[PDB]
């Protein structure tokens, strides 16, 4: 509350560390469905169904341009990518499995880096 604060967590490295995590996601072999925005002209249903498209390249641009106020808003966009993927793709598909693998990969990096 006013003039009553928890001890100040050092957040000065968060930007760099989220960048490294994102690099590692970008270079994972199963990243291919998530590297670029889904092409809304060429993928019937996507525009109407997925209200908030997100992809790694869009996260990278947001990150590099100071559009994440904190590390939680960054994790929310990463998770959005996988939530979208689950919304549109059957679990038993290459893309569906890619999404599950990437989300696991992400969540471990996230825990190990920050928890």
């Amino acid at each position: 509350s006013m003039s009553v604060k928890k001890p100040k967590r050092d957040d000065s490295k968060d930007l760099a560390l989220c960048s490294m995590i994102l690099t590692e996601m970008e270079t994972h072999e199963d990243a291919w469905p998530f590297l670029l925005p889904v092409n809304l002209k060429l993928v019937p249903g996507y525009k109407k169904v997925i209200k908030k498209p997100m992809d790694f390249s869009t996260i990278r641009e947001k990150l590099s341009s100071g559009q994440y106020p904190n590390l939680e808003t960054f994790a929310l966009d990463v998770r959005l990518v996988f939530d979208n993927c689950e919304t549109f793709n059957e679990d038993d598909s290459d893309i569906g499995r890619a999404g599950h693998n990437m989300r696991k990969y992400f969540e471990k990096k996230w825990t190990d880096t920050f928890k």
